[PDB]
């Protein structure tokens, strides 16, 4: 659906040779080995462009490859090995579309994780920091070309960037208990490296009592999934929620007669049974699966905003490894980590994500006409005909529709709402509901360049956009293949300074204040409480200011919705 020219694809195409030099001349002789519970890892000494250098070990499996009839099943632990394993090289991804070139790529293969930092030798241990990768669940990777640690070793931290299973292949779910295929074997992934980081950060000079766990997007999704399981309850210490978490109407699905439906497109023949279309799938290849996936969703799935065909699901039956048991508002009221320190916050114009989409569909704008397809699909009905659900629509479009028809920057902004602020109010006022009291803070993320930027904006078609999209700020806190040095009179570098400063000091006091980092002088950020009307943020741009939360006034139109039926709020 992101469709990138090719123009853009041949200037990746050399982009990403041009890499290859580059991490060529990156790469130093010095290697080292470290220890871990399943035996010694071989890593390399790398540079950056700012003349800093850390310790890289990628490729440590955290899972037995996920292969043959462990294909859809939840991940079991790695054998152990004799020797020294090799990790001056990363891994494959897990196969998936690529995002700019359309094509499979990727593997079954894919279930590691990579450690970096400045010293493996450190006087005291160190804040570890988790990074888990955005994408919808269907597309991410933990390669240095995409997540580079060069901006965060800069910091005293242990830096981990995991992998998970994406897709299908992450996110299959049947009914038949038989089958043991209950669905969110991605998330499971995540709880296993978690466990191996818990297990192994010691050894890379983190301390375990220590961790934090932060992603974007589906990342964000995903460390709120880590927050919210039982599996994980002490694992860890701070959470960061970058532009989403688990009740985004896009971050779960139940999806389980979807695999029926992937069959199907795949060639099965024969009737609608778990067991026949499970051995159907398990023999089916890989990439051929991943290709088809796009097509799952049925024309009034997209209509009423189901955004993929196979994601994180309440799992239809318990097993031991279970790590969604009930819908995630449900989750939240019991959730261990509601009691651990939490910064949560999203960018200044999320839904300009959106721009090339509108491009292509330019009759999604017609949506806005009632709003009817926007009404939390909890409150609105089948055919959002119903006169409430007409009333429903009329809020939302009072909030965001500016003239007397609605324009591409009104869908846009409708978007930003829909799929990040209303969501994280719900969330917030749910938690409030159900926690020890510890702090929750707030940023916004706010500062637009074109100077420096990263993969997604080619797969927006973003180039040029003025605003600051969903995903913008991941160009402050990794290095990508298509970063560059910057002065360090740059307000670009003076932001990657900012973010990662703050991230690193969150992760270390679990409070994201530090008057060490430049412009935070006149900041007093304190954290939201139960009874705040409305929201304060950090708000990021060239300068670091307090401010409420300026998209406040159109979240509580969003939450007068639920004025008949707050028990869904």
């Amino acid at each position: 659906n992101f469709n990138v020219s090719l123009m853009e694809k041949l200037k990746w195409k050399i982009k990403c040779i041009e890499n290859k030099f580059l991490n060529y001349r990156l790469t130093t002789n010095e290697t080292v080995v470290a220890e871990t519970e399943y035996g010694k890892v071989k890593g390399v000494k790398r540079l950056t462009v700012y003349d800093d250098s850390y310790y890289s070990f990628e490729g440590i499996p955290y899972a037995q490859p996920p292969v043959g009839e462990l294909r859809f099943k939840a991940p079991q632990r790695p054998t152990p090995w004799d020797g020294v394993r090799d990790c001056c090289n990363h891994k494959d991804k897990s196969v998936q579309v690529d995002f700019i070139t359309g094509k499979v790529c990727g593997s079954e293969d894919c279930l590691y994780l990579s450690v970096y930092t400045n010293n493996l030798n450190p006087e005291t241990k160190r804040p570890v920091l988790v990074y888990i990768h955005g994408g919808g669940f269907i597309i991410g990777e933990n390669h240095r070309d995409m997540y580079g640690p060069d901006y965060f070793i800069k910091k005293d931290v242990v830096l981990i960037n995991i992998q998970y299973r994406l897709g299908a292949l992450g996110f299959l779910s049947l009914n038949s208990e038989d089958l043991n295929v209950p669905g969110n074997a991605g998330l499971k992934d995540q709880v296993m490296a978690l466990r191996w980081i818990k297990n192994n950060c010691a050894n890379f000079g983190g301390n375990p009592d220590n961790i934090t766990v932060f992603g974007e997007s589906a990342g964000a999704a995903s460390t709120h999934y880590m927050m919210l399981t039982e599996q994980t309850r002490g694992l860890f210490h701070r959470g960061i929620l970058m532009s989403g978490n688990a009740i985004c109407p896009w971050a779960n699905t139940q999806c389980q007669h979807r695999a029926f439906t992937l069959a199907k497109l795949a060639g099965y023949k024969g009737e609608d049974n778990d067991k026949d279309v499970l051995e159907f799938l398990m023999k089916a290849k890989p990439q051929d699966l991943i290709k088809l996936e796009e097509k799952v969703l049925t024309l009034e799935e997209r209509t009423n905003k189901v955004m993929f065909p196979f994601g994180p699901t309440v799992e239809p039956y318990q097993t031991a490894d279970c790590v969604l048991p009930k819908h995630p508002r449900e989750m939240v009221k019991t959730a261990w980590g509601n009691s651990i320190p939490t910064m949560m916050g999203n960018t200044s114009y999320e839904g300009l994500f959106f721009t090339s989409i509108l491009k292509q569909m330019p009759l999604l704008v017609k949506e806005l006409e009632t709003c009817v397809n926007f009404v939390p699909s909890e409150l609105a009905d089948a055919e959002r005909t119903a006169p409430e659900t007409l009333e429903m629509g009329a809020k939302i479009k009072k909030a965001h529709v500016t003239g007397e028809t609605p324009t591409a920057d009104n869908f846009m902004d409708l978007c930003s709402h829909f799929y990040f602020w209303f969501p994280m109010h719900r969330l917030l006022q749910l938690r409030f509901n159900h926690t020890s009291g510890t702090p929750v803070y707030l940023y916004r993320f706010d500062f637009d360049s074109e100077d420096l930027i990263n993969p997604y904006r080619i797969m927006r078609s973003g180039r040029g956009v003025k605003g600051v999209s969903h995903t913008d700020e991941l160009t402050y806190f990794f290095w990508n293949q298509l970063a560059k040095r910057m002065p360090k009179e740059s307000r670009e570098y003076k932001t990657i300074e900012r973010m990662t400063g703050i991230w690193t000091q969150f992760a270390t006091t679990g409070n994201p204040y530090s008057n060490e980092i430049e412009g935070m002088e006149n900041v007093s950020w304190d954290p939201i409480e139960k009874s705040d009307e409305v929201y304060k943020c950090l708000n990021i741009s060239d300068e670091l200011k307090m401010i409420d939360v300026p998209e406040m006034g159109k979240i509580k139109q969003w939450e007068s919705m639920f004025e008949k039926h707050r028990d869904l709020f």
